[PDB]
């Protein structure tokens, strides 16, 4: 059942995206309306683990788990201490390879592109207003043509802006903060440090601050420094590069000569603040057309326990099943029991992410 009208899926992350062809599979009408400025556009961050179980799901029920097998890379992982002793090292072993490895967000946006029917993603389309008009949603997007939907699906990330109509709920800050780079050339940029990870994920833990690194993001290397919110910071400049330099160093003081090679090696910084969207408060009972939520959108979280494309690619697989099934008669209850399991898995996921974070930043700890 429930055919015959068409989806609006605003945001083509790795969780629309997947929406998209879940939907276009059963023969559901889906556009893709993503703000970027074109495909090839960069995508900041490292790399996605899709777990057997929840992501991989989705990626089999689509049929591109072996796509994605083939272009993820199975890491291992280092636990190092701020003068760079190796205290743990787990290599992937050669039956659990196919567990969690890492994929590059770009592959897999270009994975999940090629499976979507030509032009099912409308590039250049910022989403700024959403109407209920009569039978249909009103899209307005920013310097350009406005379109009409039955259904919108939002997936345009954690901070996304047109969320009232389902719920009032607004995203958190949490009390951490995370500072992340990409390294071209990390063999001879970062040459110490690239050597210190030796092909695997990096882990360090000391004092409150914590360092993540991956040593082969397509050849890049992207590191993450996380640590409790300065007290200090309320309502540096990640601009100007020797500012978060400085910083850096005065929090790194203590560590290894050959993290600090890291930092004065890196060009550009970003700054985010760690933030939370939560399953607090049940969505709205009363909505005036059929509209829903996946992916960072419906469940913002910590980055902290490999949990945000997993549980959106979940609530992906989740939610495209109950539209297209003969099994459900009215859409207000056929995204209704969607939103019910996520409220389930989300907080899980949540209240995971939201532990994970209490237990690193306290007195040196041990990892997961
Ligand atoms: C430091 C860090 C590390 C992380 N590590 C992991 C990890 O290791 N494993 C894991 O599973 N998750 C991780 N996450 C979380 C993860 O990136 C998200 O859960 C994931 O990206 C999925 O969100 P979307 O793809 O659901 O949202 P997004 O990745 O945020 O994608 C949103 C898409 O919608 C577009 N968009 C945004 N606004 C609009 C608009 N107004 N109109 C139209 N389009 C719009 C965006 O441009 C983008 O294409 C991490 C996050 C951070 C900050
Ligand atoms: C407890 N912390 C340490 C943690 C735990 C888990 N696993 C669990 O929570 C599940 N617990 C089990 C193991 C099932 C018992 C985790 O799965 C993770 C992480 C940490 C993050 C670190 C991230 C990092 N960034 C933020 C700087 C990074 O460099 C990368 C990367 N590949 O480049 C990440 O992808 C990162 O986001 C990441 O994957 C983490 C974890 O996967």
């Amino acid at each position: 059942l429930l055919s015959d009208k068409n989806v609006a899926i605003i945001g083509g992350g790795p969780v629309g995206l997947t929406m998209a062809k879940l939907l276009q599979q059963n023969g559901i009408d889906v556009s893709v309306y993503e703000r970027d400025n074109d495909r090839e556009a960069r995508i900041f961050g490292g790399t996605l683990d899709l777990h057997k179980g929840s992501g991989q799901e989705a990626m089999k029920k689509a049929g591109l788990l072996q796509t994605y097998y083939d272009l993820a890379l199975p890491m291992g992982v280092n636990i190092a201490d701020k003068k760079g002793n190796i205290l743990s090292t787990k290599n992937v072993k050669p039956e659990n390879r196919f567990d969690n490895p890492e994929i590059n967000r770009n592959d897999l946006r270009a994975i999940l592109l090629n499976s979507l029917e030509n032009d099912t993603v409308i590039w250049d389309r910022k989403l700024v207003m959403l109407e209920p008009g009569k039978k249909k949603w009103t899209l307005t997007f920013e310097n350009k043509p406005s379109e009409t939907a039955d259904l919108v699906i939002l997936a345009n990330g954690g901070m996304s802006k047109v969320r009232k109509f389902v719920t009032d709920t607004e995203v958190e800050e949490t009390g951490t903060f995370n500072i992340q780079a990409d390294i071209h050339q990390p063999e001879i940029n970062c040459p110490g440090f690239f050597q210190l990870c030796n092909g695997n994920r990096l882990m360090a833990s000391h004092q409150g601050n914590l360092l993540f690194a991956n040593p082969n993001n397509n050849g890049a290397l992207h590191f993450g420094i996380s640590f409790k919110t300065p007290d200090e910071w309320k309502n540096v400049d990640f601009q100007n590069r020797n500012s978060v330099v400085d910083f850096l160093l005065k929090k790194f003081s203590d560590w290894d000569e050959r993290y600090k090679e890291l930092i004065h090696a890196t060009l550009s910084f970003v700054g985010l603040a760690t933030r939370i969207f939560p399953l607090e408060k049940p969505w709205k009972s009363k909505r005036p057309l059929p509209i829903t939520m996946i992916g960072d959108a419906a469940h913002l979280m910590p980055p902290f326990a490999g949990q945000g494309v997993n549980s959106g690619l979940v609530d992906a697989l989740i939610l495209s099943d109950n539209l297209a099934d003969g099994k459900f008669n009215s859409i207000e209850e056929a995204v209704k029991n969607y939103e019910q399991q996520m409220f389930i898995y989300g907080k899980e996921a949540q209240e995971e992410s939201t532990q994970n974070e209490i237990e690193m930043f306290k007195p040196d700890f041990t990892f997961q």
